[PDB]
């Protein structure tokens, strides 16, 4: 019992907490420091390892959320506020959490590291939908989740500078992975079987960790849910990163007056500003009106990413690696209520032809009028070119395919055709608790509560079928973590999940019904985005 | 009886012939001269009306075919030689034929004028598949068919010249229509109910007669089968026409030596050459390797066509006109054995990816590498990008849509949306007698034998179902000629044929089964050709 709630790691000692699930207790260690607080002169810099302490650190409650913008588009609405911070905001925020089974496993157990999404500008490991108590109890594995800096504090980059090098939010994630290497065995975890998994910007982070040598030696399998490192939103160039960082400094009064504008004094002035001041101007440095675009994201600096994610995927060897990838049915609907004209979460969003054509300029920013014309051609139903419900679904497919589905299929194809064993899925169940409107289908990010077993929580009004569905999905993810193969290593009756190959392009659909194999991750639509559109942009 | 085999028209007297069909005799007048022979100094010039004669002209057999190239791609093969000339070749060839019922109708009967196709380079009114004896006997109407000059003799144009103005093959057709106005009443025909119908280049001719004022006063309804005046092959510009005419003169030794090259002496030298000499070099003036392209076709001269067919369709009023238009299921397969690499009528033509990409350059000549890339994107099955049978069908759709199906749908839409009542069909029956291979489906031009009632010929091995099918199709065409409405004016049980509108885009499919209404003349594919591709070519 309480003998297992006190663990000694290399920094010192910790007191854990025992959480209860309907089928047994778990041991949790919430709020372990893994880095020095990145405040004062440490803002925008890479993290430093946490110095050893004396006494015991209390690891019984989640620590503070990293400073981030707070969504206020629909105040009081469950759909948006379920992702909003549930702890006080502070720059002192680099803490990680470990869930471990009770009684503690006697032999090394596979470790899953969760990396949250939120467009690299928001999110926290302390959210209720990321509670690792159900997954660890049912599948008897070790779950780790960390906080990493987001927004300007994580990804403001002045390239070439030493004061604001950029990507330090990814460096926070890497330090946590070194920490799991050096300490997970104390909780019963195998440091030789580590599986990263993330969603949205978490999946792009997992992807970028695949393409940088220093991080690859810290894990062994990868799960990318609804995101990829080569997505048009997950990366920015050195020239644009400099422009957004400088525009931000200008908006907050740096350089004052008055004085020259070198990088050292720009960051020195940015470091004297209160954290909330930088946050209130973060959306004001975007170049266009757009959905699915965020200000401060990973930069191609030549260090963490020696080349663009596209180049690094094409010129890489991935033998001996297993990857699980997939999308939900309606990847694009979620973002349309964030800017697309005619869209509102409180009505049918039956848009007109004129609003559809305007929405295309928002959903596909930074492209020529001719390029937009190609998008309108491919995504119009010329038998019903003005049907509002069809144009609604079309724009959702425009945003979905351009930002998630096609970037993912591109990554999955090349990974399989270059040594990696890849499994692909499509999440097609819509939760009965979903507070978003019906026309959004299954939106971006609403598979997570089923991967984490949230339906097992008795205080939630899920259905009996959805509880069995959750337990099935948890086994898939756990099995992939133990064996690298989502299929149960011996049972044959349940339908099997074939790998994804560049030729057959096979994937399964996850819903209340048994597994069904399909072919093609929107192959027709994705050929436009992955093949034809790049050439259409090179030729003026 | 034989009292009705002698008719007096405004030129003189004629002796006809009585032909037998399984259900009654018909009266035919084959070989009536309607113009002076365009020989010697009359070559390349517009036709002159036939001067009155004395005695009686024998109108009992077909006259001579206009000089034309003779297909020799498959000597001895029924599929090709059924379209080859079946009478002696001569420049003395401007003759027309009238079929009329027996006994002669007592009240004015609607008149159908047939205009044959053959890429404006071949064809004759004397072909067996254009025999008007079955259609006139069963539906008791008047059928007229003429010969018009083809190839250089009909369409060699030096624009601005008076010696070779061009389009005189169309002027031969117009003179025949004036003739039907001035003489059809002598055979029992109503000069106030004239219906043009043609196929391939015959349908483009019917279309161009709709867009030129002097010819519109000569007919009242139009049927366009597998062709349109705005097709990329049916028209050439003044600059290109001059180049092809001059290249032809060069190949036959004009100007000799030696002397300057003005238009008057070029045509004067072209007129001293034997007809067979000009024919043997006709294909040698084409600019590229291509299918569905022909050397000497109608020219935009500003006279017969004041503007391009595209401009004239867009800026025209078509109220009070009824049009019947349609295509066969596989418009493109026929031409692939004329140049597309990998294609042969004697094997399965299972082409490779490399041959498909080369075939696209042949089937869509004169377009940029980027434009071809768009065609490959839209017509590739990215789930089976190297399936030979799928690429075979894809290339047939490339040629079919680009040259026939999309040019037709473009014309039908604007006609309906500008006053004309339009009916649309798709011919989907493959004759049991078809000697072409199976993979060609139903090819270009193999609805004609069913419109003319050829299956009723007892010496042919057609099936009993196909005989009923022919009689049904003949009623459709006849009903449209009498009433302007293909549906039977009173019977309701048989399914009805709704008009074609730009919005609903409704059409019927013609085969052994009852009428079935469908929507969309390849709307998705045709939006690429009619909307997006033009813009892709303007932008370099
Ligand atoms: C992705 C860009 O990180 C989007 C994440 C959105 N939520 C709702 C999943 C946080
Ligand atoms: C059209 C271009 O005239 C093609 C006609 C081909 N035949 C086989 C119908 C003559």
């Amino acid at each position: 019992e309480d003998a297992e709630l006190l663990v000694t790691v290399r920094g010192g000692r910790l007191r854990g907490i025992r959480l209860k699930t309907p089928g047994g207790p778990v041991s949790a260690f919430l709020g372990i420091p893994f880095a020095e607080p990145p405040m004062g002169p440490r803002r925008f810099l890479p993290p430093e390892p946490k110095q050893p302490w004396s006494g015991v650190v209390d690891a019984t409650t989640f620590q503070s959320v990293c400073y981030q913008y707070v969504d206020t588009l629909y105040p009081g609405f469950e759909g948006t506020e379920m992702w909003n911070p549930n702890r006080e905001l502070s720059e002192d925020c680099l803490y990680l959490n470990v869930w471990t089974p009770y009684p503690r496993p006697t032999s090394p157990t596979p470790v899953l590291v969760w990396i949250y999404g939120g467009g690299f500008y928001s999110g926290a490991s302390s959210l209720d939908v990321y509670d690792g108590r159900f997954l660890v109890q049912a599948e008897r594995t070790v779950l780790v989740s960390m906080n990493y800096r987001v927004g300007a504090f994580g990804f403001l980059a002045l390239p070439g500078s030493r004061e604001a090098p950029g990507n330090v939010g990814l460096l926070d994630q890497r330090l946590a992975l070194q920490w799991v290497q050096e300490n997970v065995a104390a909780f019963g975890g195998d440091p030789t079987s580590v599986t990263l998994f993330g969603e949205s910007a978490g999946a792009a982070s997992v992807g970028m960790h695949l393409l940088s040598p220093p991080s690859r030696g810290l894990f062994h399998r990868a799960v990318l849910q609804s995101g990829a490192p080569n997505g048009p939103w997950a990366t920015v160039g050195m020239g644009e990163a400099r422009r957004r960082a400088t525009q931000l400094a200008h908006l907050v009064g740096c350089p004052p007056g008055g004085t020259g504008g070198n990088d050292t004094e720009l960051v020195a002035c940015l470091r004297t500003r209160p954290a909330q001041v930088l946050v209130n101007h973060e959306w004001h440095v975007l170049p266009q009106e757009s959905v699915f675009r965020f200000s401060f994201v990973p930069v191609v600096d030549g260090d963490f990413l020696s080349d663009t994610p596209e180049a690094l995927i094409n010129a890489g060897d991935f033998h001996g690696l297993q990857v699980l990838v997939g999308v939900v049915k309606d990847e694009g609907s979620y973002f349309l209520v964030y800017g697309a004209p005619g869209f509102s979460k409180d009505n049918e969003s039956l848009i007109s032809r004129a609003e559809f054509l305007a929405g295309v300029r928002v959903g596909v920013p930074q492209v020529s009028d001719l390029a937009a014309e190609a998008v309108v051609l491919h995504y119009t139903d010329w038998l019903h070119p003005e049907d509002p419900a069809r144009l609604r679904e079309a724009l959702s497919d425009v945003v979905g395919d351009h930002n998630v589905v096609c970037p993912v299929a591109q990554l999955a194809g090349r990974l399989a055709a270059q040594g990696a064993r890849v499994y692909a899925y499509v999440f097609e169940h819509r939760a009965s608790t979903l507070s978003w409107p019906l026309w959004m289908g299954v939106p971006h990010g609403y598979e997570i509560e089923f991967i984490f077993g949230i339906p097992l929580d008795p205080s939630r009004n899920y259905t009996a079928e959805e509880k069995i569905f959750a337990q099935r999905l948890m086994r898939y993810w756990a099995n992939f973590a133990r064996t690298g193969d989502p299929n149960e290593p011996r049972d044959p009756k349940a339908p099997q999940w074939p790998p994804y190959t560049a030729g057959a392009q096979q994937y399964v659909s996850l819903d209340l019904r048994p597994l069904e194999v399909r072919r093609g991750l929107r192959a027709q639509a994705c050929a436009f985005w992955n093949r034809f559109l790049p050439k259409l942009l090179s030729a003026t």
